[PDB]
């Protein structure tokens, strides 16, 4: 029975905008919140992608291949899924296709490809797919791959076994200060649960 | 090779603030960012997020969700039952207050994990995963009391841990409801530890 009421601009900048979003509660109260959100949402189902790229190789475990990266908003390094805002008209699976051969150098193959989940919903309306690749890493294509990283992109690739993710992600927050993404935790940790 | 020069204070509000972020780029070259905190850390992280295994006797393992109208989103979100860290307050205490509060569930803490990001391209906002599990068959679990804060509304939703994807993909199909990306990580790792 919950819904918005209005959405009333705080502050836009050219990349995000924070909002006072007014919505009735349950008991026909209205309530505000404070929102954020991208000023680069068009027609796309989602904001971004991130992907889940699964490394195959004979005679190798399987790796899941991370990026580590400086994301300005932490002050410090974060090791994340390969990921990515969808351009206008783009697909979520060539955004990931296209984000994968650009941070990594891997051009993958789709295995499958999430709803729109929320990456902070108590916070911000952002979206992503999640979508997952598998990586042939014996096709020569796929052998010594070079990022393509854009103006201002500056990727470190991780690949690390899946049957040892959690771990090896351990390992790496303990001899260095670095944030492991929420998603990669998760991933790690359902491996580990499984 | 790149940190944090300088920040300036675009917007505060009384939960979130909007900050230009000045950083200096590999290259040597001056760089800016949009970026997203809350105003509300003092704390290990902002926040936890329970992973609450519930564990009774000749049933299916199920991890407990919530289902809450999320104003940012404009919709109802199903996630790991989560709040912010009270000041002075553990991450462990945390979900145990979290989880009772959402779901009325006394829980036993299985593992806790470093502080992990939530969205490190938008914002700094972290997280505790708290692994906990749920001994279903306790009287104390037998009839369980959910506690919700003034202005918090939210229902649970258990769901089977060995068909997790199955069954939230099956309540985006006919709920409209967004899954939440830590949420929809968990579940589709749990599909490929296979
Ligand atoms: C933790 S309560 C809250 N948090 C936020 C935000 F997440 F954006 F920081 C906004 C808001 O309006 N409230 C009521
Ligand atoms: C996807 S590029 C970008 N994104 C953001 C934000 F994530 F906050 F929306 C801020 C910013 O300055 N840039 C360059
Ligand atoms: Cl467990
Ligand atoms: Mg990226
Ligand atoms: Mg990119
Ligand atoms: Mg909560
Ligand atoms: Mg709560």
């Amino acid at each position: 029975k919950q819904y918005i009421i209005s959405e009333e601009l705080i502050s836009e900048g050219k990349w995000v905008k924070l909002e006072k979003t007014t919505y009735m509660d349950p008991t026909g109260k209205t309530r505000t919140w404070e929102s954020v959100k991208r000023t680069t949402r068009k027609e796309q189902t989602a904001d971004g992608v991130a992907v889940i790229p699964v490394l195959q190789r004979t005679l190798h475990y399987e790796c899941i291949v991370l990026v580590k990266q400086f994301r300005p908003p932490m002050g410090g390094y974060c090791i994340e899924f390969p990921a990515g805002l969808i351009d206008d008209g783009e697909t979520p699976e060539a955004a990931a296709l296209r984000e994968l051969e650009e941070e990594t150098g891997y051009k993958g193959d789709i295995a499958e490809c999430s709803p729109a989940v929320c990456m902070d919903p108590g916070l911000s309306n952002c979206t992503i797919h999640i979508v997952t690749v598998t990586i042939n890493g014996d096709d020569a294509e796929n052998a010594r791959p070079k990022p393509k990283p854009g103006d201002g992109e500056f990727v470190e690739v991780i690949s690390l076994p899946k049957n040892d993710l959690l771990q090896r992600l351990d390992a790496l927050v303990a001899e260095e200060h670095l944030t492991v993404d929420a998603r990669v935790y998760s991933y790690a940790l359902a491996l580990k649960h499984a």
